[PDB]
């Protein structure tokens, strides 16, 4: 069960297969008389290195400041869209075009078949004509840095075929040598002008004859054929385009037509392998889960093939090393995979959800280097928005705020009711403390921290004393994406908290003067506390103005519940449980996104029936975009990849993560074995997640209730499990009152939380649990059973 198959070729787009090596990428779509790769490149975007800082903002925020106190938003508002932004808001994703391979004399197939394997990153296309047999074997290869095409025809010199290429890009095509060279310029956007070229080149290695035939490549009585595609750009960095393109592409060419085919595939497979092997869940099948994939999503909710969810969460795995590795650049909206020349939102990095959910996958799953690139991008931000925070704000540090692409601005995008949003920056750096988190790697935190203090910087200048109740504020900003423009938005106060309190924690590890230090406590301690409403809820403003109607796609308050660690059924109960009546008003529906921050959401609840209930609101068909208002509820499409609509991979991203947090927390503070499994996961197992402090591990369970747990300590140090059911094992004193010497899994104190007026907070219904303590040796493994 790791593969998606299908028994009609590709009609469009969304039922086409994504593979990709992190940099080249191609959707598949099966087609008899006609394959289509559409290809994708990703360092291939419109525009030139550019910024969208607008000076003007440094006269005017004092003033901008004076009327939000004053309660003239709108004032405050109209001043933002004059004096904040530019005219340039973010350049687009591009398409590299689509090869086609023609087969005119493959009229009549019969037998089709299509497939996706998991197991090995191929794809797959088989049919027969007349008694011949036809099979494509496609892969975005790991170790040649090429796409690769092995087509068989099972009877001798059988095969013929034409090669051509099409884009809607400005683009020219020429075959010399054999080779089908293209050469695609770059496009301009919202005036900036295109700096960018593309080249993709093609070769074929077939014991039939080779000719050309104007702009295509024709082969004539073949065998098998093998091509080889390769591409690049002239990007080197986010102000240098200076490199060749013609000989990036040659050359990755040259090298990788120097190993055999066969070996070509068994290298691929094997360094795909050491990533993806890792990690298996395994629900059990029925008769149902046999069936092509867009038929056991359009069944999901009728119960008999639970191992669908197992297979999605597999693929947003599948998804993050196709399209993240080191050395390269983060995955956008869209991944990699992409075939306009203006995508919805620029197919762009949008920083106050969706790039974040985009790596929640990473640690936990055991994909720790798919988080590189990312890391790389902090290094860009900390500099271009250096200048962002100098210019506009005059503040020392960094800032960005919602979005960035390729070139790495850090200005305010779009208009102002979105766009104010100075913590983009801070959210991203968490990203840096969660990997330190995760590994344990002290050397990693002190080549990152001056970036993660810089965020921590940004807010101590940034911040201002709120006139009335005195608490240090960040304004002029949004709570994500809705109400007025205003000040103590309970996220901000989240993501300062953060920013502020872990480069603490990091400064001892990091060494610092102590007189930074006492001003981050003095920070800290200035902050607005969280608040519980008149509704039982978690205040998204610091007025108590939150309306229990408002299904809201963003919940950007409860950050603090996922994924930052400030929300603790243990050390403020009272607080959780108006973080539920939030996500109870909110409801369980939305956009793709919307819906897998919510699978993480409940599973932080520790209620896995109602995450399930988000599952089950995820897996749901939508066939194409040409019939959204007809499936108005559909959110993954027939390639599995997920819709907001349109296509858009955080929610694959989301979903993966989620169904993590279900099995697994190590946030709060112990290492908790089944926090939220569903009633309906009556028996299973999972392998290979990873806790903070560095421990991997696999659980098995029947009848609802664990059974035995495998924790492999990668560091050493203390281990300490949870779990709702009694433990034993060799080396595991039970515990009570004091907390454990592990900092890594250990949760941070928050002010404690206020009450608005004649309201009388609830109490969550929580199961009891047991706390066990090990003391663990680096490299070595301990089993826990149940009682
Ligand atoms: O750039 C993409 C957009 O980002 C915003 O944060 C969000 O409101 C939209 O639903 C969408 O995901
Ligand atoms: C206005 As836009 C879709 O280029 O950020
Ligand atoms: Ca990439």
């Amino acid at each position: 069960d790791l593969k998606l198959w299908y028994s009609q070729p590709a009609q469009n787009w969304s039922e086409a297969l994504p593979i990709g090596n992190s940099r080249l990428g191609a959707m598949v779509y099966g087609g008899i008389e006609r394959e289509e790769l559409q290809l994708n490149e990703e360092t291939f975007w419109a525009g030139s290195p550019y910024n969208n800082n607008n000076p003007n903002a440094v006269h005017v925020l004092p003033v901008v400041r004076k009327l939000i106190f004053e309660g003239r938003n709108k004032e405050a508002q109209r001043l933002i869209d004059a004096n904040f932004l530019t005219q340039q808001h973010g350049m687009s994703y591009l398409t590299l075009g689509s090869l086609y391979l023609e087969f005119p004399e493959h009229q009549n197939g019969s037998g089709f078949y299509r497939d996706l394997n998991l197991e090995n990153a191929t794809t797959t296309t088989r049919y027969q004509v007349d008694d011949v047999t036809y099979t494509r074997t496609t892969f975005a290869s790991f170790t040649d840095n090429v796409i690769i095409m092995h087509i068989k025809a099972s009877k001798a010199n059988a095969l013929n075929f034409t090669i051509a290429y099409n884009c809607p890009l400005v683009h020219k095509v020429n075959v010399q040598n054999d080779q089908l060279t293209v050469t695609c310029q770059g496009k301009e956007q919202e005036g900036l002008k295109a700096a960018l070229r593309a080249e993709c080149q093609i070769q074929v290695k077939t014991n039939g004859t080779l000719r050309p035939a104007g702009n295509t490549l024709q082969i004539n009585e073949g065998t098998e054929a093998t091509l080889y595609i390769s591409a690049a750009t002239n990007y080197v960095n986010y102000q240098d385009v200076s490199a060749d393109e013609s000989h990036r592409t040659s050359e990755y060419l040259k090298r990788a037509m120097q190993i055999p085919y066969e070996k070509a595939l068994k290298n691929h497979i094997a360094y795909y392998k050491k990533q993806f092997d890792r990690v298996r869940l395994t629900l059990p099948a029925g008769k149902a889960s046999q069936l092509e994939t867009p038929k056991r999503i359009e069944n999901f909710g009728n119960g008999e093939d639970m191992a669908m969810a197992a297979l999605l969460f597999h693929y947003g795995r599948y998804l993050l090393i196709s399209s993240s590795q080191p050395g390269g650049q983060p995955a956008n909206l869209q991944g990699i995979w992409n075939n306009s020349t203006h995508a919805p939102w620029d197919s762009k990095y949008t920083i106050n959800i969706n790039t974040e959910m985009n790596y929640w996958p990473a640690e936990v799953t055991n994909l720790s280097e798919t988080h590189s690139p990312l890391f790389s991008m902090l290094k860009d931000l900390s500099v271009t928005g250096a200048e962002t925070a100098r210019t506009m704000y005059d503040c020392r540090g960094w800032v960005a705020h919602h979005n960035t692409d390729l070139w790495r601005i850090c200005g305010v995008v779009d208009f102002a009711a979105a766009g104010m949003w100075p913590s983009g920056g801070a959210w991203l750096a968490q990203h840096i403390w969660q990997h330190y988190l995760f590994t344990g790697n002290k050397e990693f935190l002190k080549e990152y921290y001056p970036i993660l203090k810089g965020t921590a910087q940004f807010y101590m200048d940034f911040l201002v004393e709120h006139p009335v109740y005195k608490w240090l504020v960040v304004s002029p900003s949004v709570s994500p994406e809705h109400g007025p423009i205003t000040a103590g938005c309970t996220m901000d106060n989240q993501i300062a908290f953060d920013a502020l309190h872990n480069t603490l924690l990091a400064s001892y590890i990091a060494g610092e003067a102590p007189s930074f230090q006492d001003s981050l406590k003095q920070t800290l301690e200035k902050l607005p506390p969280m608040q519980i409403g008149k509704h039982n809820q978690l205040q998204e403003w610091l007025e108590d103005i939150d309306n229990p109607k408002d299904e809201h796609r963003h919940i950007s308050h409860l950050y603090g519940l996922y994924p930052s660690n400030q929300i603790s059924p243990y050390s403020n109960p009272e607080l959780f449980q108006a973080a539920r009546n939030t996500l109870l008003q909110r409801g369980d529906k939305a956009t793709g996104w919307s819906i897998g921050w919510k699978v993480n959401f409940w599973a932080r609840m520790l209620d896995g029936n109602h995450a399930f209930q988000i599952i089950k609101n995820m897996i749901q068909l939508l066939p194409n975009d040409h019939l959204a208002k007809e499936y108005p509820n559909g959110r993954t499409y027939p390639n599995m990849l997920d819709a907001h609509p349109p296509f858009q991979i955080d929610g694959n991203f989301g979903y993966t993560a989620g169904v993590a947090e279900m099995l697994l927390q190590s946030h709060d503070g112990a290492v908790h074995l089944l926090p939220a499994l569903p009633d309906a996961w009556e028996e299973g197992s999972v392998k290979g997640l990873v806790a903070r402090g560095n421990f991997t591990v696999d659980m098995d369970w029947k009848n609802n209730v664990l059974n035995k747990a495998i924790i492999r300590s990668n560091i050493g140090s203390t281990l300490r499990i949870r779990s709702y059911v009694p433990l034993k094992g060799k080396g595991l004193k039970q515990v009570n009152g004091k907390e454990c010497s592990n900092r890594l899994f250990a949760t941070t104190p928050i002010k404690q939380p206020l009450v608005a007026k004649g309201v009388s907070a609830q109490s969550p219904k929580l199961q009891k649990v047991y706390e066990y303590d090990i003391e663990t040796k680096a490299g070595k493994t301990y089993i826990v059973n149940t009682i």
